[PDB]
């Protein structure tokens, strides 16, 4: 079979396979996110680049796993790639709801791949996750929901003035 | 004739002169809306450089087209420049509106002068524009189309404020 | 419709939008073809690293076209991407025929797009290929030549030797 | 009326007004001295050079005067500006000769505006002109003076040797 | 026949070959030219300068030409190289006016492979051209055609004046 | 006949000029070789530069001759300039030995104008011939050699192999 690979299951895996699906697919999803703000009709400079960044981090997780994989003697495989779930994003705050939701997903998927790890003792695998990949989706998530909280506070009544200020305020541009 | 004249139609060299005068008007044009954000009662330092680099840029592009006039062997002739359409010119917002129509008027010779220089097989006359303005166009009314949307997303009911925050927060100062 | 779109045809738009699916595709199999290459049994770095930093190049190309639809106005719509043709990429010799059958369908695409550009009046489109995309392609396909040329010398009787000695002495690692 | 406006008459607002159109008129004519010279069948650098600068210093005297209306709480208002008074231009003699006809006619308006500020007792008007362009305007007009001798002193029998010589030695290239 | 040839005609090939042989002709015409004015009993040494450095030049463009047959996938192929159509050249306005005779027979070579390629639907052909040769070509005629027409106003009647005054204030030595 | 001529022959003056017909043939001869060796069905980048190098030397010759001829007050003559005796150069093999039998061809031309400058007591040519041809060519005569010897070490039973290491380990690139 392979001339390295040692302690790492077939269950291990396909499911670091999946879940190089599921960050590639993310950084999709955060690729076309980036470009509805970048549309002259909805032109908010800060949240483009807050989703742009995004889609090449998730890019970067997937390439970050497709190593390990290798590094332990498993085999790449590649899926289909599914679009991301909308066309149009809405507003900031829809789109930031929508990043959350996905990052939930994605931790989820980390979780359970931990769990799956801990169950095959396969500690390398374990440390790898909580090493690179773990406090990363923490600390993006509670990123996430700062800013939430902070285009929710902006709403009020003057909508489109909170989504302008929060923009320029908040993220970088 | 010209001692240096090759492949360049009079149908092109009368259109270059053409173009000249409406780059030169469209100069004028941002100059009034330049000083006039600079009224004491009107006091938008933003929109002032903002329409002052664009009266300075459009001098520029006519500049270049009688450049390359005289290194085609035609010759440059002016006519009398008409004054812009407006003496005073409203809000930002009527302003960025004002500012869209112009350039697309100038897109569109620019079009047209290309498909001119096309009909007549002239490739330096289609590549200088491909090369210097047409791009630099589609630029500049990407950059208004954000604006805009970012004007309008401000008017709200408040709408004075989002004029104000505009200018500080999006334009140069 | 749009406040910026002028002379951005219907048939443009959905045309990027096909060429940006089919860059990313690019990407992907230049993703699948860098892992393999990094495979311990398969164990060439400086296949693995010319494949990779393919991926990123045709990345950049759809990154590209996304900016200019929306430059221009249009509207950035995605769809599924299909995984590679392969999961197993062969020898380097293997891998660099499918590189550059790929590359012949990309630029074939390119040409396609730059020809329903010209008939449609399209000249700043026509530009934008001209300038980012067409001499790009031109000379990497001339440097895929060139290794296929150096690989096919190198096999002669002894594959594995010049299988080691070009990925030493020609590719970077 | 005006919040910031004192001591600032009608009579000098409109006369502001007016010499702005007399100094982008000016401007106007110079640049068309600057391409003529530039012509290959006219080729004369230093020439081209002199004039394409004035025609960059009278667009500024325009410049400060509309600032200066704003500062005052006057309004800029602009009307057609007249093309120059001649497609082409002749000599160097020639076109020195028409350059300081026209520099005479700029100075007799500021002159004309200071005797106007002065029954009006607006200091500051009388102030702002001398600082900035009545001495500008002395200078300038010695400068062209000298000029003029030298070309004419140059003319002797071998007019084309002069006019040659003047312009590499003299003028700026 | 070739693994990297792509919407490349034969007719292009050929007229690449032939457009190599015009430039290195006209390379081997401004050596010629260079040589008779660094004669002794010519002494022009800004004269000298300026076709040597013309001699560069052509060689360079032959050079871009056959680097972009190769790239392009199509074969060089060589022909004789015609001897200059003088062996002396008479005097610098004899000399800079078959300068420009010459350059406009290079120009309409230019013109008419760019015309062959937009016929074939070649555009990395055409925009080679326009990137690379037209404009040269535009600014290198206007060189001249100023050059000669500062020659021409120097000749008079003590024409060994003019042409030793040209060669030693406008030529570089 | 001429104001410096001294000492110097009809029949050098006719040698030298021959001589400067050897030496741009030979230039000619290596821009095809180095082209040839360009191609993406040959490429071989070590051996591309070695005789693109060679041509620029061999121009560089041509134009010293050129640069005495003027000296001693001859007049340079310049004839038809042959094509190159082949169209493909075979192996770097071939190609090499082509070039050493052309190089011997010019090394015998300068012992044959030597013998001629010494018959015809004339050490300033005997002298520039040693000073600046003899022994670079018989410097680049031996580089020759060492690299044919190496080029037939490397044949053996495996052509390939021998061909891509020579081009990679022996020559710069
Ligand atoms: C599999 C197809 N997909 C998903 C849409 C890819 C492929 C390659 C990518 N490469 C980059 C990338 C590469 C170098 C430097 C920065 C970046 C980046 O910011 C985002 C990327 O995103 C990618 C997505
Ligand atoms: C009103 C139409 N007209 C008169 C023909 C203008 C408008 C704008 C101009 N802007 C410049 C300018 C701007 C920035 C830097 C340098 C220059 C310059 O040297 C000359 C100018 O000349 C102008 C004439
Ligand atoms: C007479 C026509 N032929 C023979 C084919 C020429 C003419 C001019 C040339 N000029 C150069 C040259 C010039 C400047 C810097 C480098 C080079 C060079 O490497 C090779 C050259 O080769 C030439 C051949
Ligand atoms: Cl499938
Ligand atoms: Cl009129
Ligand atoms: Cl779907
Ligand atoms: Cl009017
Ligand atoms: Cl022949
Ligand atoms: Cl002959």
């Amino acid at each position: 079979s392979s001339q390295i690979r040692q302690n790492y299951s077939t269950e291990v895996e396909a499911a670091v396979n999946r879940l190089v699906n599921l960050y590639l697919r993310a950084s999709y999803t955060y690729l076309s996110l980036g470009f509805y703000f970048d549309r002259d009709d909805v032109a908010l400079e800060g949240v483009c680049h807050f989703f742009r960044f995004l889609a090449f981090f998730k890019f970067f997780g997937a390439f970050r796993l497709l190593k390990m994989q290798n590094q332990r003697g498993g085999r790449a495989l590649f899926q289909d790639l599914q679009k991301p779930s909308q066309d149009e994003w809405g507003t900031t705050l829809d789109a930031m709801k929508a990043a959350i939701v996905l990052e939930k997903s994605l931790n989820q998927a980390l979780l359970d791949l931990h769990a799956l790890g801990s169950a095959q003792a396969d500690p390398h695998l374990c440390d790898f996750l909580e090493s690179h990949f773990l406090d990363e989706e923490v600390k993006l998530i509670k990123k996430m929901g700062d800013h939430l909280t902070n285009i929710q506070r902006l709403v009020g009544s003057q909508a489109g003035l909170g989504e302008y200020l929060f923009e320029r305020l908040t993220l970088k541009h």
